[PDB]
């Protein structure tokens, strides 16, 4: 069908001020025309923004739609029926909050992607990693510590819906795993390149994978025209990953000046996920997060904010991401705020649009309202270019969310 | 049995003209004499061509004898007996069109090779690959896309007759797989070096195999005094294959001037198979050819004709091939027509003779009628060196087909 | 409830082995021990009652309708497990013979019964068993 | 399509003299009408017998289509393709010799039955058993004797074409075995109830399977509305199989009067196969039959003809059967003339027709030319009721062979 927006301020992410007196025409889930001159509307439904803001749909580069509880190893043991059903409300809340596209960083596979694309369920467009690859005892290894090693999972053949990752060791093993995830429909590859917080037995500073394993993994992803994202916190872990060809680094809280520069020199992106740490600290214990993981939050939580300053100083391209678990999923939009404490509103908005879209290899198709781009559009009760505050919460000040050229929400008419 | 051909025009690939007034002496499946001055054989069965054409047996360098349907995965699950039986006509129809030798590119094994050699059935002399090697998720991986990986074969110990490939990943697996096919009697080795038009999930631009895996495979073939042929469309896929040592490149639809020179320089051969992209476009869908497979075709259809030009200009040795599936196996001869749209009839006929023969390392033993070669001879009602229309069809204008110094078809007498 | 196609080989019933598919309506089990174990797993996993195929089916790859499903020993073993947990067995069955053996082995409800004769119907009624006919599905199928 | 038979002598197997003055109308593969009064059919293709004999197609209840040579354990190991292609001429020769139906008693499965039905190949209709069931070290266990026990078959999941049997031990295992053969499409179930001859390790008088296994096997066959046939030689072995519910007894060479009566009393059948032992005693040793199986030949050969008297004296219903291997399959018809040494021609003919049909559960549908029965008709230049000598050989005196209302051979003109 067709649509026409007018009488509203146009937020173009690479212009520091709203474009005024513009009109947008949507046809068949694509932006058709954008001009400072009124448009010829024969068969288009008209929307009067009445001087409110039209912006591109938002992008979250780091989400886990199947992270339905704080205890991740436990989620993998939950019935597939349940994990699936509890992800529905989740995906839907994401869309309400303005997120028309998301990258899943581990868990959700192709099936979710097609469930959404087909209309079965509603949510952001999904870019799916499949299961994150981790070495034995790595961040994505759900096994507790004892005197024996149970096998990674019950039947290595059938994927558990609740599984966020999978264990693979050695070049052959990791090359096969990547080949399977891709076979199965993954858009990109996730790996753990260091220890983590929400895992049972791995320290935060510990490396993930030999270089051999990382270069093997990277070469597969690329061979299929894709790329690798890597969970890593410390300079050494980040640095080896980047040298090994990883395209985006997840978190990177303990990055330093030397590492930040390497990153920028190599063209890699970093996706900070600051809200999650606040949240793991606020309500982690309270919501059944293992006391092993809680111990590991502090080592990484403090550095969060300054890592951004470091990154901006070096000119590192930062994308937007959140990484929230369980009930904490509701806090997605807070990341905007947290960031505005160091970056200018324009800066954070660019990270959650054009920069993120670059990460996705979707430049000019997402993150900006222009001829040919997907018709993911928002109407906001405010000017994000001045204050990110209107994006906060559960979409209150976002009266209209449109994805693929269809209205999911529209309390304007 | 001993024959002598007389009173006809001799086709010699390395001469632009049908030579005249020549006598040919076949003793024991071998050509004993070809000369202008008549020769006496009191004993021999004399055959008067009637001024018609005596050319060498035709050679097709890319067939799939067991491609009995367009749906290849489904074929692999059919009973070995049916596949075996349904393959007989196919192999017969190939000889009738004058192909006295064919290189099977995956599926047919030494068993067929020896069924033909012994006389159990009539068809071309076979150069077999056994199963094509493919990485997980690659062209020759028949598994569908879901949220689990079933085993490559119900039971890897026993080859399914209708299986065109086998999955192998990583150096030690590719090494073992190659050593296994060779011991089972393969003449050469096939690998999928890219995404396919007739596979279940992979795109076409995708790579197949790391260079480590390709090089290991090549050294294994080489170690047994043979070679690797590789499926590959794009210039990057093609170049890496070549630099890794593969000796013939299958299809190569999207090759460019850059890569062509590289091929030529390393002395690799290329076996286009333009015919099959018509068949698939024309009647593939209708004939139970999977829908997701169908979308692939547009990808390589147009380039086909132009690639021959690029390759010729580069001085790339091109062999003959058709790569047809199911009911389309009957279009085998059209490749002649197609190639003459862009190539000299002489050039074409040489592609399917002295060139193909050099690919099989059978120079002076096949594809040319000369003292000390196989008695692979045809009689054509026409002059291919002037036109190619006589080879078309089911052999209507090919009334004498002789392989191994014996007559499979005769309509002169 | 055996989904496998007909060919010259038997691939496995379970690709998973451990993991149940959400889309699986059934599972293959043969032999008293095998069937005991399967009923015990289904129960521990939370089943309210136990279903068996006691006959061939309309909607299936290979099985004709008139064939029996399971020996009497297998059915009896299944019925005993169901009862040890205070529940019962239901059985898909069409023909008098198939229906009758089932009831004699302790099966509590019969599903379909489309081809039941007047004799076995009394057998059913006497043994206090129930029948669930499912007429509508045959309309829709046709 | 329609035919009309006329001026021929009708052989009806339930009447001692050749009925004269009859006309047979076939249309669409079925016997439409038979009567004295000429038949009024406008387009029937009229066929002129010219006083030759018209009989029902012959039936053999014990063939092995895939017994392409005397070394049966070795056959199991030959490639599927090769076994398959060598069974072809064998099935074809059988149809020349007038056998329009055959019960294959172990080896050939559903695939072969459908290749025939789809006219993929030419040969007798097939009632198949799939693989015969044999206890460990039973007569269908091809494993040589050593100090260790290799797997029954290289690979449990897939079936080998050249495999005539399969090892199964224990009630549960034998119940699963049968259910498998039945799901793959077997028509009936074969078991080895005794030691054998053409096998490595087992003596003749040894029991095969326990009663528990035999009964569960029989109950499995009956549950699907079919039956069991058992290899069995001695009175003890034979007696237990019949008591456990077995319906046909194969061979029965060493049966005594007490057991012959038991068989009759149960209404079961015996299928002698006298011709095979002459063959083994003649050209087994010469055609690559292992010396181990030659030692056992003398154990059943000499009792052959007397067993027919015993059986006849006792009222036993005897089907026709040959059970030949490899080169000796050619001798198939010789069974007629061996049986006729003890039985009247009439009694033999009935064996190969009406009694066989009774075994197949095909009464009035096969073995008799009557309205409704399948159009399986022979033209015999002779009177089998006087001498079966005209049936001997390769159909030399059978100039017409018709199966399912279609002519496979016709030299009448
Ligand atoms: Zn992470
Ligand atoms: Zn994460
Ligand atoms: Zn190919
Ligand atoms: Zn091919
Ligand atoms: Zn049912
Ligand atoms: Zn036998
Ligand atoms: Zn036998």
């Amino acid at each position: 069908t067709t649509f026409l927006f007018r009488n509203g301020a146009l937020l173009d992410p690479d212009h520091p001020d709203l474009l005024q007196g513009f009109e947008i025409l949507i046809e068949d889930g694509f932006i058709r025309e954008v001009s400072d001159k009124p448009i010829k509307s024969s068969n288009a439904h008209v929307i009067d923004v009445k001087g409110k803001t039209i912006m591109p749909g938002l992008i979250d580069l780091h989400v886990h739609v199947v992270a339905i509880e704080f205890n991740l190893p436990r989620v993998a043991t939950l019935p597939n029926v349940l994990v699936t059903l509890r992800a529905v409300p989740i995906m839907r809340a994401m869309l309400r909050r303005g997120f028309t596209t998301v990258r899943d960083a581990g868990g959700a596979g192709y099936p979710f992607k097609q469930a959404v694309e087909s209309g079965l369920v509603e949510g952001p467009r999904l870019f799916v990693s499949g299961r994150a690859l981790s070495q034995t005892g790595g961040h994505a290894d759900p096994r507790a510590r004892s005197d024996y090693m149970p096998p990674d999972s019950p039947c290595g053949c059938c994927v558990r819906v609740g599984a966020l990752g999978r264990v693979a060791d050695g070049v052959d093993e990791v090359r096969r795993a990547v080949r399977e995830e891709l076979q199965m429909g993954a858009d990109q590859i996730k790996i753990m390149a260091s220890g983590g917080v929400a895992s049972p037995t791995d320290p935060v500073g510990v490396f993930g994978y030999s270089e051999d394993e990382i270069r093997a993994i990277v070469a597969e992803a690329q061979g299929r025209g894709t790329y690798v994202l890597a969970h890593a916190y410390t300079p050494a872990a980040i640095a080896r990953a980047v040298r090994c060809g990883v395209r985006t680094i997840e978190h990177g809280n303990l990055i330093d000046d030397e590492t930040a520069r390497l990153v920028a020199e190599h063209g890699a992106y970093v996706v900070p996920t600051l809200v999650t740490y606040d949240a793991l600290a606020s309500e982690g214990e309270k919501y059944g997060l293992p006391p092993e993981s809680i111990a590991k939050i502090a080592d990484v939580h403090g550095a969060g904010l300054h890592s951004i300053e470091i990154m901006k100083r070096a000119g590192v391209k930062m994308g937007f991401g959140t990484d929230l678990l369980g009930e904490a999923q509701r806090l997605q939009s807070d990341e905007f705020r947290i960031l505005a404490e160091v970056l200018s509103p324009a800066e954070v908005i660019a990270s959650a649009t054009i920069v993120s879209a670059e990460v996705l290899g979707m430049q000019d198709k997402l993150g900006r309202i222009v001829p040919g781009a997907h018709a993911d559009v928002l109407v906001v009760d405010g000017n994000p270019l001045k204050s990110v505050d209107c994006l906060l919460g559960q979409g209150e000040h976002i009266p209209l969310v449109m994805k693929d050229g269809r209205l999911f929400v529209n309390e304007l008419e």
